[PDB]
């Protein structure tokens, strides 16, 4: 599993469940092409977005739909989404975990990159 | 000043100086139009991006050029940029401060919205 | 002002107003001696804790009374307080800003150390 | 496993490995008593600190020895440690994950609390 997304809720102290995630890959013409999508599980995790074969070198954008999440809990939040934009695999295949910690007017994101 | 950007460096414990910032407004055709830009000061701040008159309700994107900042310090970073996307809503008088705290593989962002 | 504390609220998108802050210095017997205290202002800031003369090298603890802040907003929080413990080192002239970004189950803290 | 600690490195984009963690529990006389200790694994995780039987209601302090960690990588960091202080089990047994994301002059911490 070369690309995993983990989302936590800093208000509830819980995984952020049923958070929609859209992944895009920049195409040769500099447009964002849809790559993969899914939603976080009861553990706040999203696995199975892509495969080692399909996850080639490129610039990827991980869009985490935080506004839809907060709205469903009665919070009118600040951000539309949290966007994580990075070059992947440019020194060969790596495994990437994109983690996000959400609050209504703030978020933090990190990456864990393993060989 | 309706819109200020503040950038801090979590590796040096300092303001993040000379960081390029680009602000975009979402157009009717759902494309991102350039709106304002500049470079953070010696205090990590960027003021004077826009005016009360021009900063109407809409969806805005603040792109912080973190990759060039880390490259200038000789540190390999993860992200291409940090992106903060939000709706500006006129409910009363308000000032938006977008703050970001940068690390090579992580960032934190918050909004300080005041009257 | 050698030592300033700044507190932000990640749920409201605001300064964290009227937060009690206690500063301690580590004594020779390895106990924490009260040093300075106060409450954040309407801008989330606490100035005037100490002087250049009194703020000598040593180990300091900044305790931020987050639990009382969340209780006053009717929100169940995780932590008893947020604690920032650091050594003050005289290398050149410097000002320490301790910043904290609060959520009910999370906090972020950074140091901005300037000349 | 009712108390787990997870530590990430925001500079390297990796688990924070071999981070020492000390847990204390406030005694009736308001002193901190040693409760448990250990170090993070190659995954940045510390399991097996306590048992459901021993982890009774109380105020706990999780001290993460971040200064020792950074010093071993050639970084003179700001903080002495990251301290996470909380009341545990006061509505019955819960499972607690204390997560921390480290930078030289900053850290973020959150808790995931499950029934
Ligand atoms: C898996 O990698 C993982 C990660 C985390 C925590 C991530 C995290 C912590 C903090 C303090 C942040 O600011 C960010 C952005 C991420 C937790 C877990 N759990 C819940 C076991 C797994
Ligand atoms: C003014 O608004 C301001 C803000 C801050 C710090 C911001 C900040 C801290 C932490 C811990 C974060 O995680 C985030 C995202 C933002 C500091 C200052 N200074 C430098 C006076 C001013």
């Amino acid at each position: 599993c070369p690309l995993m997304v983990k989302v936590l809720d800093a208000v509830r102290g819980s995984p952020a469940i049923n958070v929609a995630v859209h992944v895009f890959r920049k195409a040769a013409d500099d447009t964002w092409e849809p790559f993969a999508s899914g939603k976080t599980s009861e553990s706040g995790e999203l696995h199975g977005l892509t495969t080692e074969e399909e996850f080639v070198e490129g610039i990827y954008k991980v869009e985490i739909d935080t506004k839809s999440y907060w709205k469903a809990l009665g919070i009118s939040p600040f951000h539309e989404h949290a966007e994580v934009v990075f070059t992947a695999n440019d020194s060969g295949p790596r495994r990437y975990t994109i983690a996000a910690l959400l609050s209504p007017y703030s978020y933090s994101t990190t990456a864990v990159v393993t060989n």
